[PDB]
């Protein structure tokens, strides 16, 4: 009945520094730009067509979208940007590197934060070095004091992404529009959890590959089969083995 | 507090380098035209400009110009609206011909007429034309009525289909206090300039807008300019 496509952006400049990004507006590295080019070419070779596109207000996802639309010769499509598809907000951890947080905040808190669906990191306070860069950026000036986060658990991120799905994306799908969504890991986890009916435990163990297009075949918007991946069979198998091993090593 | 409006015309295209008529054919920028857009964006960055909403056409040479500018000024998050009403003039049967082939096929007298005329269109693009399916069966125009898809346009025609978008969508945004950027093409921008200044037909046919340079207007509460258009950039570029 309907076809939906998602794509997760690749490596950023702050991933090379092993630093928590969150709402900080870091750009793609050369490797992450290459990953977007490869996913665009896979869509081009298979003949995919879209009618409308959604992304966040962060340049690493917007530049991924731009690269895909260049590759498939569809730069003329309408594009809609929203803060509700941003990455999870990492609070006071924003800007710290990852071997430092265990010394700053303790091994017990690091374990809890990695394990839990509903425990937030510490808040970003006004003396934090990236407070003015993010909380006072004019792109968020139209948010209420309640909507602007100082920190987020996974449950929080999913709870602020799903109203945009429900209210803006679903009516385009029912109208027959072929939709493309270019966003981030945790905001796309929200959509996947809602579509497939996954548990909290399973969705915390699901890490999506980067730069690989994710395809859903859906009248009642229920998946006919689970997510499928577009690309060369061998390159896909290796990326999923890599992501699984990275997940297992963190426990 | 005069309203501030900024326009930019795209630079050199791949088909300019072959001296071929483009029109509604969707040719990309050349490397030099991309470099032009980078210099225009750097001029806006150095002057500290900020925008709230952007408008452009459905053609990739204008869209890529806008993308380059937003990258240079760190405003990639702004909302963007595309419309066919801002497209370049449709050159009809001349699409794809270079100037030599045009003179050989249609003669010198008709060439003088078409170049010198405000309201005489070129020949229509018919179903045997090489580019007829490429343009007139492109799905991006599927929601136009059969009344609206051109087989050819005079300059008068182009201006007549561009101004309804200015009047019905851009003017209310300016009256709400939004800071507007428009990235488009020579002839569609000519329509906006002719309306803003009250220019005659002959005057607008003599006006040639520079490429890749920010063009700035200051407007009063009735949206009339208070002084002539000005330009942003180094001394040499601005003076030229
Ligand atoms: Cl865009």
């Amino acid at each position: 009945a309907y076809k939906l496509v998602l794509i997760r952006h690749g490596e950023s400049a702050w991933n090379l520094e092993n630093r928590f990004s969150g709402w900080y507006d870091a750009d793609l590295s050369p490797a992450g730009h290459e990953e977007a080019k490869r996913g665009g070419q896979a869509l081009r070779d298979a003949g995919y067509e879209f009618d409308i596109c959604f992304t966040s207000v962060q340049k690493r996802a917007i530049r991924t979208l731009w690269t895909v639309l260049d590759a498939i010769d569809q730069m003329w499509l309408p594009v809609v940007r929203t803060w509700r598809l941003n990455e999870r907000h990492y609070g006071g951890l924003t800007g710290l590197n990852k071997a430092e947080t265990a010394a700053k905040h303790g091994e017990a808190q690091v374990k809890i934060w990695r394990r839990s669906y509903d425990v937030p990191p510490p808040p970003m306070e006004p003396d934090h070095p990236f407070y003015s860069n993010i909380s006072k950026d004019r792109r968020y000036a139209d948010l209420t004091e309640d909507q602007l986060p100082s920190c987020e658990s996974l449950k929080d991120t999913i709870a602020r992404a799903l109203p945009f799905w429900n209210e803006e994306i679903v009516p385009q799908i029912k109208e027959g529009k072929r939709v493309l969504i270019a966003a981030h890991g945790n905001s796309l986890r929200g959509i996947v959890k809602h579509l497939e009916g996954l548990s909290e435990e399973a969705i915390m163990e699901l890490n999506l590959p980067t730069g690989i297009p994710i395809v859903y075949e859906l009248k009642n918007l229920k998946p006919i089969k689970p997510m499928q991946f577009l690309g060369d069979e061998e390159t896909v198998r290796k990326a999923m083995e890599a992501v699984a091993a990275q997940g297992k090593a963190k426990k």
